[PDB]
Order: C-alpha cells, then sequence, then structure tokens
C-alpha cells in the first residue's frame, strides 16, 4: 500500500545516503537482504525491493547506480585500444586493453568509477563470445583501431552502460554485429538501441537478411517462434514501425524463411569474417540497417 | 559408420592444420567449415559436436588440445595471480591484483595461458554479485586467494581454468554457492564431478547448517527444489556416494527452506567478508563434501 511503500522508499534513500557517504554500493539482492533489518518496512520479496529502486531512479531522475544500487549481472568482455583508469590512495591503476592477450577485461557490475581513455575510431559490439574470441585472436581491434565489446545475448545493464559511456564520452560510433535472426535484431540489437541506457545512434552493420543472400551464408530455417517474433514486431513494435529499412528487412527475412548465424562465415574460411566480411560491411554504410 | 569415418578423417585433418598453424576452431566454426566437405559435411551442429566429443574420448585427449574450443567464454578472476603469454611483440603479463573494480575475463580456450601464483587457495564463487563484493573488499588480498566466479553452472573454460590452477599450483578449491538444490546439485556438483572434474573441490558454504547457524533470511523450497533433492537422493551417483551430502539434503528437506549466499548482507554488507568466510575457511568440519 501507499504508506508502506513510502516508508520503504524513505529507508531505501537513507541506505543510499550511507552508500554514497562510504563510497560503497549495494547489489539488488544485497539491498533486499539489508531491508530485513527494517522491522515492519522490510521487503516481502525481491521484486518489491527492485520496484522501489526502479521507482527512485524514475522519481529522482538519477541512474540507480549513482544512488549506489548495482546489478546482479556483470558486464561482458572488452579488448582493444582503450585504457581503463582508476584513482587510488596509492596512485593510479591502469588497465590497457591492448595488452590482455588471449583473454580480455571483464566489465564489472558497476562501471561508474571507471575512467576511460581512448583514441579508437569506433566500438564493435559483437553478439557471440565465439565471434569475440576469433576477432580478439586475429587482432581485429588493432588493424581497425576499434574497441571490441561482446554482448553474449541481450546485453546486461553494465554492458549497455559501458558501451554508452564510450559512445557519449568519446564520440564513438556503435557498430553492432549479431547473428542474422529475429532474436539478434529484435532483442539484442533492439535492447542496445531502444532499451535511459538506450543508444539511438547504434547501427546494425550485420548479419542482415540481405547479407545472407550476398555472402551466400549457410542457413537454418526460421522456427515457429522466429516467425511470431517478426510478425509481432511488424505489427506492434514502435522501433520497427519508425524505420522503413527495418520493416523491409524483417519482411524480407520472413519471405526468405531462413536465418544465419554470424559464425556461418567460417564456411569461407576462419579468417573470412576478419578479412572479407567485416571490412566490407564496416565500409559500406548503405548496407547497415538503420 | 562410413560417413562418420569420413567425417572423423576430415576433422582430424582439420585438427592437424589448426595445430600446424597455431590456430583454433570454435564448435560452430568447425560445423560451418564442414559445409565444404561434400558428402562428409555435417547435417547439423549436434552431429559435428558428437564427432568432436567422440574424438576426445576415443583418443583420450582434451578437445581443446586438438584445437576445438567451446562457444562459451570463462568467468571472471581476480587475486594473487599473473597470467603470462609469449607473443610476437614480447612477453605479456596480466597481474590479477591490478585490475581494480574489474577483473580478468577467462577466455574460451585456456590452453596457452601460463600461470604464476603464490596464492594459498582458490575461492570459487557462484554469483557475480558476491564476486563483486569480495573483489571490492579485497578478500583475495587479505586471505591470499584467487577468486573465480562461476556465474551459474560453470562453463567448460571456467572448469579448465580452476582445474589447471588447482593441479599445477597445489591449490585447494573452496566452493561458495547459494544454499539451495541448484547450488549444490548443479553448480557445485558440476565442478566436483568427466575429464574436467575436480574431485577434491569442497563446498564450504551456504550449507543447510549455515542457514540455521547464521539465522539467514530464507525462502520456501519450491516444488521443483523438493523434486531435485528427492531425485538426487534416489538416483544421483554423487549424492548416493556421499553420506554427509545425504544428511545435509535431508536436513534441507526437513527445513523446507533455501537461502541465497548474499542473504548474509542482513548483518551488514561486509559480514560475508569479515565474519562468515574467515570463520568457514578456518574450520573444515563445516565443509560438506
Ligand atoms: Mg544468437
Ligand atoms: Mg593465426
Ligand atoms: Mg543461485
Ligand atoms: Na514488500
Ligand atoms: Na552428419
Amino acid at each position: 500500500n501507499q504508506a508502506k511503500i513510502f516508508a520503504q522508499t524513505t529507508k531505501m534513500l537513507e541506505f543510499a545516503k550511507q552508500l554514497l557517504e562510504t563510497d560503497d554500493f549495494s547489489t539488488l539482492r544485497e539491498a533486499y537482504y539489508v531491508s530485513k533489518n527494517w522491522g515492519e518496512a522490510r521487503f516481502d520479496d525481491q521484486q518489491a525491493s527492485n520496484n522501489v529502486i526502479e521507482d527512485l531512479e524514475a522519481a529522482l531522475g538519477v541512474l540507480r547506480e549513482h544512488l549506489g544500487f548495482i546489478p546482479e549481472e556483470d558486464g561482458s568482455s572488452v579488448v582493444g585500444p582503450l585504457k581503463i583508469i582508476e584513482e587510488t590512495p596509492e596512485g593510479e591503476l591502469v588497465v590497457d586493453c591492448t595488452k590482455l592477450g588471449t583473454g580480455a577485461y571483464n566489465i564489472p557490475n558497476d562501471v561508474t568509477k571507471l575512467n576511460l581513455e581512448t583514441d579508437a575510431d569506433f566500438i564493435l559490439a559483437i553478439e557471440t563470445s565465439g565471434m569475440f574470441a576469433r576477432l580478439n585472436a586475429e587482432r581485429f581491434w588493432d588493424k581497425h583501431n576499434c574497441i571490441l565489446v561482446s554482448l553474449k545475448g541481450v546485453p546486461a545493464r553494465a554492458t549497455r552502460r559501458f558501451i554508452k559511456r564510450l559512445h557519449e564520452e568519446h564520440d564513438l560510433p556503435v557498430l553492432v554485429f549479431t547473428d542474422g535472426d529475429p532474436y539478434g535484431y529484435l532483442n539484442i540489437y533492439r535492447t542496445l538501441k531502444v532499451g535511459k541506457l538506450s543508444i539511438p545512434a547504434a547501427r546494425l552493420i550485420g548479419v542482415t537478411p540481405q547479407d545472407i543472400i550476398d555472402y551466400d551464408l549457410p542457413t537454418h530455417p526460421l522456427k515457429e517462434q522466429d516467425i511470431k517474433r517478426i510478425k509481432d514486431g511488424l505489427k506492434n513494435d514502435d522501433f520497427v514501425r519508425s524505420f522503413p529499412e527495418w520493416q523491409k528487412a524483417l519482411k524480407q527475412m520472413l519471405d526468405m524463411g531462413v536465418r544465419a548465424e554470424q559464425q556461418s562465415l567460417a564456411k569461407y574460411g576462419l579468417k573470412y569474417v576478419v578479412n572479407t566480411y567485416l571490412p566490407e560491411k564496416i565500409k559500406d554504410e548503405s548496407t547497415w540497417l538503420p
């Protein structure tokens, strides 16, 4: 009810004050369990605690992480021309993302305290961890002076924040590379573009429906769920309804009746994505979706 | 058999070429490369995966040592550990005590990493949120331990990384999960019990007894949770092979509740670091396995 949520919001704001004064954070689950000390104002369930944090963000006009409340999910992996810098009592901590070798930097749950320095030309957001592995191994980021960020499915909040900060703070175009399927377009790419953390300038450079034809990619048939996702999008999705190229691309995929994974390029060689497809796709912005 | 024998020949020819060119192929990459093999092409991803698995088992050589790597990346690591690689541009050193708020992302294939550490043990943490708390409070520095998150059931790369650290540097593997059936029977069990198993891994906590001893905030076991326990007790070889695990699972059934590892935050955000973990690690009588 009214008064209970208000009392809980008051306790949550006192907790946020204590977090900020102690340079600390609380994950969403941590907050819920801290609320078990609030007697009759304790949260009954995790969702109710999350609801107050979401509502504080909406009511104060401040990102939840700036109030001290951070996600349970960590961010993805990053490699490339970028220094992540943190100030400490002893001095300066620098993580050079061109010196991580086979591995990468794991984006933390909260990226608020990271300082970012880079002369990269753009960010390449890559759906799969397997594709990130191939692009990292072949040093695609060096030749093309771009930051690689994996998404690993629909990007976590921390991943979205990391990419958005790079984009906004360093004027870096966000080029997105997903599988060529409805989930890639309407869930993974769409979440980056549309969602406070949205990046409206983000561009899907590929696997487009027309890419499947142009590069003759090994395909798989659309499944029942894929077709429904497309149809639902064309009818109800406001993102799809705003961009005629997206409407056309989705109608084309439905007519083709097939889809293709981004690693299907390996039929033409393990380096084909690195030396032929990506270079061609990044150069030709008439083939991007938006 | 005829087609599978042709496919196995082609897969080994591919493996030889990967090894000769110091390269790798992910599972999906292997499948799509096979679309060039005429009559020996794989019909679907599962068929390709099956040949790789069978090659690993028949030859007794890990997948990754033939050059075939997982699609999933590993988890995150911080602590007293240096990851070293010899490259064309010189030696690369990643010092896992100098990563700050972030951490090292274990790659899909850990075969070529060199590992140097003077750590005392490995703490394998289920949730990324608990990993973030232990990282931020520098639990790894205070207790000279490598923190490795699991993020649900551990990926193959994560398992391999923890196994290499354990075997090559003589480091006990202490596992810290939510106190629930999934944590015990899926997450911990996968780490402990298959070529990448770590039989000496020990579950230090959240045990059913911990739920009672620390008076943790709980949640009722769900329908599925009770079924997981009862199936585990009757048909699971790991559970049926350990009496202490049988005792703990029956105890959790009696209680009817489960607890998350982050529920220790009821007693303060640093209670896990300052009170719970220091206590649990000192006394091995509260560990489960
Ligand atoms: Mg996909
Ligand atoms: Mg090479
Ligand atoms: Mg859990
Ligand atoms: Na409530
Ligand atoms: Na086949």
